[PDB]
């Protein structure tokens, strides 16, 4: 249920591969229809989850450098896959930067995104 | 300077290989010196960071399912690497569970890991 | 703009004064129409935004704790008023539980309220 | 235990009085030994915490505008006092900015801090 294509609310795209034993692999696109904005993602899932219709627990990382881009910087996402009509990846995310230790304290933003498989 | 192992303030170790183009793969044993406890972690790191000080922006996953556990559960770390003498990896984490829709608002812990070479 | 009722997107719901140099005070209630789930509400909000079309920054905190109820537990809202049609007040919260040293690291639980004027 | 003043790591301090029924307000100086760093601050802790050795959960709220600074930002931090010798407020925080709504993605940053009796 995992594996394919997934949409946030805003705009980004990405896609994934969940292989049987836990990996997530794919590639994540800030900006949907961009090329430029492709990065490798790379994660984790619970490759049995409980079956008394609880989410299956997930993350993933994309550090955002690729051959047209360097943020100096990685997101990772934490969340949850909920499967059926109307299937989601809820998540939470934390974005960190790399700082002088001076600016650290302003390393890391938090943020959420909601997943589906349909554009919003 | 990210390749080997590290060691946060409270008793767990991983051990992460960084590959020359941003890959993150090892191993995090949330207990040290229990093999019970050693889980498949993988991540992205900014494999060419800023070269005025500043520290290397990467996360990782761990999905807490191995041959003797399932929480059903995945932390994600997100961080950056600071070299030189006292090298560290200071990082933010969350810690998803699959929950059931009700409980979902409860469903992700967030906390903070200091990773050192040496051990607390 | 702050000043009044607020309603979550799962079946809380606040009353809040704005005042005039940056106190928020007000009633939090977990579930809406109950009255033994009211709690204090106390916090800040920055009463000379910008207007430049930014939204209005602001902060407040529940402590658990009534006279039908202990949680040991409190929550701090963090976020930004949007007025207009559609106003809503977009955060991220922080959750934290009283716990043992030992049980620390699982204190506090992290998420996010969107809320409106309307009820969901 | 609560009242009175706490440093965190960093250079700031705070002054709070924690009222009977839970009530906490005070001063939040961000720059220790600067007046103009000097804002209010206001929230709630739990004031019957349980007796079994666990923490007390409190939260509290700093709009960062005063007489001599508008950031249009407020933080909140989250998390629970643990006395005795060696007494700490341990937390977590989330600092907002007002923002645009193309620049909401980034409005809030996510940290920690440890707050003890003594300077660092
Ligand atoms: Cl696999
Ligand atoms: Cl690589
Ligand atoms: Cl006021
Ligand atoms: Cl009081």
């Amino acid at each position: 249920g995992i594996t394919g294509t997934w949409y946030n609310q805003l705009g980004s795209t990405f896609i994934v591969t969940a292989g049987a034993d836990g990996a997530l692999t794919g590639t994540y696109e800030s900006a949907v229809g961009n090329a430029e904005s492709r990065f490798v993602l790379t994660g984790r899932y619970d490759s049995a989850p409980a079956t008394d219709g609880s989410g299956t627990a997930l993350g993933w990382t994309v550090a955002w450098k690729n051959n047209y881009r360097n943020a100096h910087s990685a997101t990772t996402w934490s969340g949850q896959y909920v499967g059926g009509a109307e299937a989601r990846i809820n998540t939470q995310w934390l974005l960190t930067s790399g700082t002088t230790e001076a600016n650290a304290w302003k390393s890391t933003l938090v943020g959420h995104d909601t997943f589906t498989k349909v554009k919003p």
